[PDB]
This record gives C-alpha cells, sequence and structure tokens, in this order.
C-alpha cells in the first residue's frame, strides 16, 4: 500500500548530521578554490616560473581588465600582451565559468583573496567601477577592500550582532554596480533583478569552508573591515542600508 | 425542429449533485500520481538494489538545496555530489520540469514523500533558496519551517474547521511568494497578485489531491506541530495569513 | 453614364425586411448549434452510447477543464483520461475554433445549454475563476447560471425595458474575468480592451436563432433569473453597472 | 550653359491653370469608380444575373461583414456562404487595397453610395458601430447614412459656410470609432494619430470627381442631411465640434 | 624612427589651396546638378520632346506625389499614369537615391529650382504639407517658395548679418515637418534626432557650386524672399527663431 | 598535502607594491592601437606600391576631418574623381571601418597617428567639418582653438602639465568632444552633457596617456601650434572654454 507506505516516512530517520553532510556534497560549487591554488603552484613551478608572481600580476590583470583573456590581448600593447600570453599558456587559462578543473582570472583572484584585497587600495581610480563612484553612491568612503566580488571569500555570516550580514549586504552595494558595469544590459533592469545575477555565486563564496572562520576574522582585522573587538566600520552599516533599500 | 426541441428538452435532464461531481473529481487537472511515483522509486531502487529509502532522502535533499534540474546541477557542484546524482538519475530515470504522471522528478519526489520532507526542512532551513532566518523577518515571528517547501501544500486540508485550512494555505503561501521569486527572478517586480497566480494552480492541485486522507493530514500536522491535538492552529499561522492576504489582496 | 447608372441607385428599392434577411444569413456564425446536436445524437448513437449522459459529461468536462481535450489528459488522471479518450474519439471532438461543422466541448455546451446552466449551480467551486471570486468583484451574489461563456445563448436582448442588455452587461462582468484566465495574456490589457476579446461571438451567440424568444424567456425563469413578471434578479443590475464601471 | 538653362526657368511660366490640372490629374486615387461600375454590370451581366441586386447584397455584406471576402466565410452560414461564392466568382472580388480595376466589397459600397445610405438605415443595429451608440455619443441622434466610411465620397468640400468641412468633421467622428472597430493597434491610441490614419483616403474620396457638385448636394437633400436651402441639420455641429474638440 | 617621422609632418607643407580642392573632391555629394540638366535636356531630345515641360510636370508630380515613380502609378488615374509611365522612359527615372548619374524627381526639382520656387505658390494646400500647416506651426505666413527640400540649393549662406544662416533656419523649420510626414517612423524622435536626417543632403545643396552667389541673390529677390536691400522677410527670422528653439541652438 | 588554505593565507604578507602595481596597470591597459605600428604600416605599405604615401596621409587625413571613418560607405556619395581616389587609398592602405586590431589601418588611425599634421590642416578648413569653427565660437564666446578640433588632439596632451593645464585643456577639448560627439551619434542628441561625455572618456584618456610622443615631444607642438607661448604658457581662450565644459558636465 502506496500511501501507507509513503506516511511511514514521517518516522523515517532525519540524522541532521547526515543531512547536513549531504548538503556540502550537492551544494553550489563554481569552483574548488583548492583546486586552484593547487593547479597554479603546480603549473607554474612545472615551467619554472616564479608563480607567486604570476599570481600577482594575474589578480591585477584581472582587476583592470575582467576576465577574458584572449579578448584582453586584442587591445592590450604588445608588451603586455606578451606577459599575458604567457600566463594563459603556463595556467592555461580560460574565459567565463568553465569546469571546477580550469583556470581562470577570475579564480585566481578569489582563491588568492589575501592578496587581492590589499590589491585593491593601490589602483581603485583604475577600477570598472572607480573609488570616487562608489563614494557618492555610498555617501561614503566605501572600503577599496570590497571593490571584487572576491571579496565574498572573506565573508564571515556567523560573525556576531548579524555583522557577516551587514557585510554582504554593504558587498552588495558594489556587486550591482559592479554587474551593470560589467554586463550593460543589466542597466534597464530593477536593482533585485540584478541581484539574482549574483547571490548563488557570492553565497557560495561565503559559505565555502576552504578558510577557517578564524583565518577570515584575522583578515577582516588586518584590513580594517573591522577592529579588534570585531567592530565594523561605521561605512559599512551605512551602505548595507543602501543595498537594502535599493532591492528590499 | 427537432434539434431544437431535443436541446430544450435538457432543461428536464437530471443534474445530481453528488454525480457532478465526481466527475470533476476524475476530470480534475493532476500533475502527477503520488501513488505511482511511490511505486516506481522502490520498483526502480529494488531493481537495482539500492537502499531506495535512503535514496528517497537523499533525493529531497537535493531537491530542496538544488532545485529540480538534475543536469544543469551537475555543472556547479563537487565531483563527489556529481557521481552521487548521476547515480540518481539513472537508477530512478530523473527528468526535468513537468512531464507525463508516470515520471519522476526531484520534486515529485519530495511531493509524494512529503512526511520525511517535512521533517528534513527543520534541519537545513539555513541552505534553503530562501533561509528561515528571511522568513522569519517577512513573518515578523518565527515562520514554521515544515512550511518552507512548495510540498507542503500536499498536507493541508482545506476542509479542516473554523477555516483553519484556507488559514494554513494562506500562511503557506507567504513563503511561496518568496520562493517563486527567488526561483524565478523575473517575477521579482511583479505585485504580489501576480506572482500568486504563478503557483495556486498547481498548489490548489496538490491540497486537493486524494493521495493522503483527511485524517491521515491531521496525524501530520499535530505531529509536526502545526495543530494541537485541538486541530488549533499555531499563533504564527494567522500572523502569516494575515500578511499574505493584505499582500495579494483580500 | 455610369455615373448615371450609379445615381439611379437613389431609387433602387431597398427593402427592409429583404436587407434583414440577407442580414440573418450572412451574420457572423461561429457554428451551427443544430449541427451540434444532430452529430451528437447521431455519431452517439452510432456506436450504441447513452448519448445524453455523453453530453452531460462533456460540458462538465468543459467547465473543469476548458476546451483543449488532448491537453486536459496530460495532466488527469488515468481513469478520468480514459474517459475522456472515449470521447474524443465518439464525437471527433476538437479543440479551439474550428468549422461550422466540428464538435468541440465548447459547442457543446452552448449548443446544449439548458443543462449547462443547471450544472453551474452545483460546480462553481471548481470553475476557473470560482463563485466566491465572483461574489467578491460583484459585491453580491453572481448567479452561477451566468458562469459560462454559454449563457449568451440565452439571453434575449428585446427583453422589455431593456432588460436583455442588462443581462449582457452582467455577463460582460464574468466574461472578463474568464478572459484574462483563460488568455493571461490579458491580464496587462484594459477592460475595454478585454471585451472586444469576446464581444463578436457573444453577440452571435445573443442573436442565434436556434432558440426562440420564448424559449429563452422560459430558460431563464426556470433558473431564477427573470420572475414570471418578467422582473430581473435584483443582483443583475449591480453587475452590469459595475461591467460597465470597468469599460466605459 | 547648363546654369544658365537651369537659370532660365525662373522666366519660364507657372500657369496656375495648367500646375492645377496637372495635380489633379496626378493626384492619389484609391480607384476608380467608374471602373467598378462598369466591371460590376459587365461582368454581371455575362453570367446572366440581376447584376443590381447582386450590389445590393453585397453592400449589404460589406456594411454586415467587412471587406475581406474569404475570410468571412469561414464564419457564416451554410446559405449565406453559397451566396457569397457566387459573387466572389461572379465579380472576381479581391480584399484589401488592390489596383484600379479590382473589385472590392468596399469599392462598391463607395461606387453605389446613393444606395448605401439608403440601406444605412434600415440596419443600423448590425453595423460594427451601432446607431444606438452612435447617438449615444452625440446627444442629437447620429445620421444613419453616414456610418460608412463610404459618406465621404458624397461630401463637398466647397460647399458655403464650410459647411462641407463641417461636414467632413461630422464624419470624422464615426469615422474615428469604425476605426478602432476595425482594428488595434489602436483602440487605446489618441485621437490625434488616430486621425492620421484615415485623412488622405478619406480625402481623395471626398475630392473625387466621380459625382458632380450638384450630384452631391443632390444627394445630400435628397436624405435629410441638408435642406433645399443648403442648410446643414442641427445635429451635424455638436458632431463636428464634438469631433475636432478630440 | 617611427615617433620621428610622425613628428616631421609638423613640418611637412599644408597648402591651403590644395587642401580645399581635396575638401570638393571629397564632400558630400548626392548628385550633381549639372549632370541632371545634361540628361534631362538629352535623353528628352533624344526622343523629340517638349522636354521643358517635360520638366515642369517632373516637377509637379514630384510636389505632389513624392520619389517613388512605379509605386506612384499605382495608385493614380490612368490618364495620370499614362503620363508618368512615359516620363519614366524617357529619362530613366528611378526611385530614391541612386548613383551620381541617375536621375530621380527629386533630382529634377533641385536642378531646375528656379521653377520649382514659382510652382509652388500655385500649388501649396496640395502638398503634403499644406501651406496653411506652416502658417498654423510658423504662426505666421510661411513663405511657399520654401516648402520644398529644394529651396536649400539656393540658399547662400555668405549673405552679410547672417541671413543666410537664418534663412537656413527657417526652412530647418519646414523640414522637420516634411521629414516627419514623409518619414513615419520620425514623429516619435525629438527634432534634434529628426534634423540629422537632412542636415548633411541640406548642407552640401547649401554649398554647392552649380550656382553663383550672385545668381541666388538674383533668385532669392525675384521670388520675394529679399529685397533690394538684401533685407529678409521679417517672417524669416520669426520662423528661424522657432526652429533653433524646437532643435535647441 | 601540499596545504593549500595556507599557501594562500601567506598572501597576506607577500608585497604589494603600489608602484609595481601601477607599471603593470600600465602595460595592460586597454589600448584600440598602437599609433606606432599605423606610422609604420603606411609607410611601408605605400612604399610597396610605390606611392608618395607622405601625400597620401594628408589626403587620408583630410578625408578624416571631412568624412569620417568610414571609406565603403563614403564613395557613395561623392564625386567620382573624388571616389576614385579614396579606392585606391582603400586598396593601397587596406582600409577598415571603425575599431579593428592594433594592425589595422583606418583613416581615424591615420589622423591619430600623424597629428601633427592634423593639427594644421585643421586651421585651413574649419568651415568644412562636421561641426564648423564659427559654431565653435558661438559655443565657446569666444574664439576657438581650431587645432583643437578633433578627437586626435587628444594625442597632444600631458596631463602631468604643471598647475594642472593638462587637465584643463582636456576639458577645452571636451567642450569640441561634446558638440562632436552629438553630430557623429545622432540618438545623442537627447542625453545630457555628462551623459555624452561618458561616450568618450576612455578613448579620450587612453589617447592622452599613451606613451608614443614624449612630453617634450608634446611640448614643442604646443608652442608650435599655439596652444603655448613660449613660456608654457596657456592661451586664455582656452579657460574659457574649459570650465565652460567642466559646468555642463556634472
Amino acid at each position: 500500500n502506496y500511501r501507507t507506505i509513503a506516511l511511514a516516512f514521517l518516522d523515517e530517520s532525519a540524522d541532521s548530521t547526515t543531512i547536513n553532510a549531504w548538503v556540502n556534497e550537492f551544494a553550489y560549487q563554481g569552483f574548488d578554490p583548492k583546486r586552484i591554488v593547487q593547479l597554479v603552484k603546480e603549473r607554474g613551478t612545472a615551467k619554472g616560473r616564479d608563480w607567486k608572481k604570476d599570481v600577482k600580476m594575474m589578480i591585477v590583470l584581472n582587476l583592470v581588465r575582467g576576465n577574458k583573456p584572449e579578448s584582453m590581448m586584442k587591445k592590450m600593447s604588445e608588451k603586455g600582451a606578451a606577459i599575458v600570453t604567457q600566463l594563459i599558456s603556463t595556467y592555461q587559462l580560460k574565459e567565463g565559468n568553465p569546469g571546477r578543473d580550469t583556470i581562470t582570472l577570475s579564480r585566481v583572484s578569489a582563491a588568492f583573496v589575501p592578496w587581492t584585497v590589499q590589491a585593491l587600495k593601490t589602483l581603485s581610480e583604475s577600477l570598472p567601477v572607480t573609488g570616487t563612484t562608489m563614494d557618492s553612491i555610498a555617501g561614503t568612503t566605501y572600503p577599496r577592500c570590497m571593490m571584487h566580488p572576491s571579496f565574498a571569500g572573506i565573508i564571515d555570516l556567523e560573525l556576531p550582532n548579524n555583522t557577516g550580514a551587514m557585510l554582504a549586504d554593504a558587498h552588495g552595494l558594489f556587486m550591482l554596480e559592479f554587474s551593470k558595469t560589467i554586463n550593460p544590459s543589466l542597466r534597464t533592469k530593477q536593482p533585485n533583478e540584478i541581484a539574482a545575477t549574483f547571490e548563488k555565486p557570492n553565497m557560495a563564496a561565503m559559505t565555502g569552508r576552504f578558510f577557517t572562520r578564524d583565518d577570515k576574522k584575522k583578515l577582516l582585522i588586518a584590513i580594517g573591515v573591522l577592529n579588534e573587538d570585531l567592530v565594523p566600520n561605521p561605512a559599512i552599516e551605512k551602505c548595507a542600508e543602501k543595498y537594502k533599500a535599493k532591492v528590499g
């Protein structure tokens, strides 16, 4: 009796530890940052490069020119283009969002965020959305370390007093602009529509387990998002609210 | 001539309410047959020697976490995760969307097997497309976890007295609005009533389905704390119903 | 010459009775209700069915599921679908708006409206637009017998005191809701917009000759639309008014 | 040389009477009413029909069912459809806006307006836009004769008092609904640019030379639009003012 | 090397006379009015015709039915169409904007504007945009002679006291109207967008060299745009004024 | 287990020299074309057909100023003699429309690459430009520098000029650029000025910050054409147009 078989599941076990284990396996994953690190190191070593240096060039390039390496070269000085040509060759770079195992510039920045966050304060005016632009919209100084997507990798939701949530929201504000600026068509659309563009990939970076929760606290403090007592920059709270307003 | 009179004579033809209603119940819209789904799962699972019951649980979790499109979900998944899914698709002949009444989908598994699905929900609310914490804010109280899937509808008896069922439906609808918007982002700009048009027919079909009995539904609702033994709703439900009514109209 | 020839038509006979006869024959006709009755009975008899019963089943089906018989089965129980399959085969049922000959479920409701009006009163909650929905919109209890397109076939525009036109307006109130549901595209159109949707088919329904004016009065009375004095239900006027307010 | 040849044209004649004779032959013409009359009678006579009766049917059909003959038959009674079928074959009827030598139903109503206007009174309640409706739009009673685009061909603009203009504007009122009903697209759009929809063609009809100025006056009088003294009915002004309003 | 060779061009000659000859060669040319005149005369003569009359007819036709001859015929009287058919054949007529060497009705009006301006007074109510309309818009009497694109060819921008530019502007006012009406789409667009439609072609006609500055003066006076003193009619200023407002200077 | 968490975390302390980063940004920056290649291709390409390539350059430039950047398109409405010339030039130099690769010659590129001639030509033909000088004079309310009237000027600007004279220059140029852009792009006609500027900024910027011409090489041209007297001495008409621009820009 089928009805009865189905009802029987009311008393079937629902072990939370098991369920959650399943959730981790099953969850949305653009890529595994762990692999990216591995692949970089190996591939660079294998061609005897100063790979750490290479990661740094790749990141800047990504922040300055996006995620499309071949296209990029089309409109770059011959000199830069030569440099870029090597990375693509060595690290087997690709564009957009290929498989778990593929390196892209965007991935490099996400994986290696601790640098990325540093680099950002250096080149903000050279960014596709400038630090000054963010400032107007922000209505304050918008933290430069937040001005890339990879920042989400550093966010801890489980911070007390809803600080993680605030961070994400303050980050969201940039994200909207970045996507619009990245993708022109989005500009017609409403802010809630745009958010949908990045919520899943961003949320996944936030909940990924590559970095420890303690690792995040340290980074956040180090780059000045939080003071040593876990208190956020006042600028953050402000922005989060604007983001909330723009979407709900 | 004759033909006009024949048609006129239908005024006197019998129209018994009980009989018609039986016709309606047969003719009524059905997405799939839950009974079949149970049958096919257990059979297919047996056929390959699986712990088919465990597989149901895995399927529900996947569905709650990743939705109803198993081939797509695989690209953005871990290799180990993707390997499991591949097995499940194979064993159960899983499809996307809304096919024939004989076809298994993840969403159909959650629906047929809701007694588990309501329980699973308590434990993974933070990993849902719309979180519980989010639902609480929209609710302004603690939104019941068990209601956080479209699956819940299958467990609602509209004929509960004092209008209690309609209240549940309205409370569920509140979740349904967020879920629809998240799942389909075009709807983010729509008015709440437009959004409801999206799910009302399917949900109503689920509520009036005859797979679970009225008495069965009472037993579940009480069990998961939706109602007490007096069939009296949790206080949050009224609250949620009230917001929904306000949103959509009513 | 040719000019004089044309001018001569000023004096050509324009007999009103003859013109009108042409208008009746030339008039827009969706289908021939008579043929439907003949076909149903004849097709049903041919396979030794209880054709009268089949008609009732077809109507009930039409009210519940619409006019697209192949599609309905795709979302129907095995048992119902079996019944439907038999009806499609017997009566050669077709979907939509075919030739004047072809049978459709809608045509059966229309041809056999005297049953249809009776049945509505018993299944209003199972309709695409429910009775309660109509009640809200009306501000009163909307008459169940009027919740189908086929009701137009029962209206006599020539009722005294303009009662007929009023019924049509009151019917129009249901008709708008129904159309929206049948065609979601219309949900974003103006009511006058929507209204043009059904106007020709409905008028042809109201003006078709299949039923006598005398037949209609009798039907309208029997089902409680009018009293023997030919006085409309008080409620109808309110509904007619709202519809008018809607379309301008 | 060439520059001078062109400059010479400064002195070349530009005789107004000749220029306007040219304009009038070059002007936009929807079709030739004369031809339609001839083709109808001649084609009808060949097949031995009472061609005059046929004209009456064509007009009626046109009034009731519009201008696409093959289309109408889909939604018509069996007897009616048979009749239409004969007419299409006999008169070689076509839809839309074809060549100069092509009969359509609209063209019949147009070539034979003197009848058409008489018919209109008897069947106002079967028109796409009805009399009672058009009369509710006018607090007076709209003239039945005016409810077809066909009536334009019967109007003389160069009447005295601008009465012609008044008539055209009064037609414009009906013309608006009709145009609506006949097709949106519009139905929602603004008068202002609906009117753009007909004007040209209405105006060509209005200035066609098939009928004489006397003929027009004679008709307008005959049908109660005007008195023998050429005075327009009282009703018209509401509609015209009512029209130019919108 | 390459940077320096580029720097050298600073001292390469830029003879003004040479530059300008090049500019003339390179400038926007729809057609050459000289060719149109020659071909009309030649083709008509070849066929034993009163080509001058034919020009007159072509112009009237253009003013009235536009620039699509085969298209025109389909909604014309048999008598009129017969004429047009004849015309097309003799002069090898075409629609739209073909080669420099090709005759169009629009081009005949252009080459022969001296007739065209006279003709306009006689047939204004028959135009796509009538005179009375122009008046409604201009809140004045809009000069008939100016109610065609052909008018551009007769403007001299070098009139002192900026009369020509003013003249250009008053014409523009008509031009927007002609343009909207001629072309259905543009109605939605703002005027300035509309101007872009006709600015290049009109400019080329304004700066064309078929006619002498002196010729133009004579023409403009003959038809009453200007007085013996080169003073424009009072109306012109008003219209241009409106036009710049509509266009935003 | 090579410990990737730790390898990544180490980047926290890895160097981030603003200066090295910025060099990188510079070799990475967007570059539509290399002006040096253009010159080479022309000189080489012309010679290969034994043409007076320099002459060709001047001719190509005049053509650019008068007619824009679409060579096949242009010939449609041109005199036969002119169109004949254009054909050889297209053919000889293999000219292309729009914005192709680094190694492709376009009219706009010749004008940019050979700006020293261009600024000269501009004086002789200012009334034949898509926006004439007098108009610029009107909008400016001063005499507006003819040499300034092309997008290619931007290649002559040194932002790294004392007293922000360089940024000033850009702004005075911007005054031209808006009118130029409108006319080139009609739909821009409605839009707000500030909206327009967005249209050319990156391109104009790239022009100003390119390394093809030396700072000294820029300086000589500026004096040489009279943007500056021998004293690094701006002209005042600049400031006039400047600001005037910065104004409209908001």
